[PDB]
C-alpha cells in the first residue's frame, strides 16, 4: 500500500496548489482540488468545475470527478459515491479511492 491518507494530501495537493485549508474529507465534499486533479490525469474531466458557493455546484463537481475516475479505470468498489463524500457518510472509502487513483495515475 501506498499509504492510507497522509501522503494523499501532499500529492493531490502539490497539483492544483491548494494545501486543503479545513477538514481533510470535508475540503472533498466541496469539490475543486480534486475536479483539478483528475484533469491532470484524464484530460477535460471536470474543466467545468463550478465554485462551491452554492450547493449544488459541489453535487456537479462530485459527479464528474467520480463518474470519469469511475470509468478512467479506478473500479467502483474502490470509489466513494457522490452521495458518501456529499453526506460525508464514508469516511474511509473516500480516501481508498485516492489510493487507487494513484496506480492508475504513476502507470499513465
Amino acid at each position: 500500500m501506498p499509504q492510507t491518507e497522509r501522503q494523499l494530501r501532499v500529492w493531490i495537493e502539490g497539483a492544483t496548489g491548494r494545501r486543503i485549508g479545513d477538514n481533510f474529507m470535508d475540503g472533498l465534499k466541496d469539490g475543486v482540488i480534486l475536479c483539478e486533479l483528475i484533469n491532470k490525469l484524464q484530460p477535460g474531466s471536470v474543466q467545468k468545475v463550478n465554485d462551491p458557493v452554492q450547493n449544488w455546484h459541489k453535487l456537479e463537481n462530485i459527479g464528474n470527478f467520480l463518474r470519469a475516475i469511475k470509468h478512467y479505470g479506478v473500479k467502483p468498489h474502490d470509489i466513494f459515491e457522490a452521495n458518501d463524500l456529499f453526506e460525508n457518510t464514508n469516511h474511509t472509502q473516500v480516501q481508498s479511492t485516492l489510493i487507487a487513483l494513484a496506480s492508475q495515475a504513476k502507470t499513465k
